[PDB]
């Protein structure tokens, strides 16, 4: 079992326009609820994006769960790789697959892509 660094990391894009958020758990169990190989969050692939190509992007995120707590993320974030796989360009049916398939992976590396500039007020 490969032990790495975890939390969560914001930086630019190549563009610098975005933020890719670079996320990680180490989970050794499946969740109890009907989840998926889900860290604390629903979502949903197959989707379509501003950019023509398809997509995954977060729906809900649980409360005090890995991905609320060390990856900190929220509803709508565009997931990019999910365990170093390409959500981006396959349907719902491929995507599902992939994060389900990190269900038997005692870490997973979760990356979207969020608007850089987090809205204060």
């Amino acid at each position: 079992g490969s032990s790495g660094s975890s939390g969560v990391t914001w930086q630019p894009s190549k563009e610098g326009d975005r933020l890719i958020g670079r996320v990680i758990l180490n989970k050794r169990t499946t969740m109890p609820k009907d989840s998926g190989a889900l860290l604390g969050l629903k979502v949903v692939g197959g989707k379509m994006t501003d950019l023509g190509r398809l997509g995954a992007f977060i729906t809900k995120v649980k409360k005090g769960s890995l991905a609320d707590v060390v990856g900190h993320l929220r509803a709508g974030d565009e997931v990019l790789e999910w365990n170093g796989k390409p959500l981006p360009g396959a349907t719902n049916e491929e995507v599902y697959n992939i994060i389900l398939e990190s269900k038997s992976e005692p870490q997973v590396e979760i990356i979207v892509s969020r608007p850089s500039g987090p809205s204060s007020g």
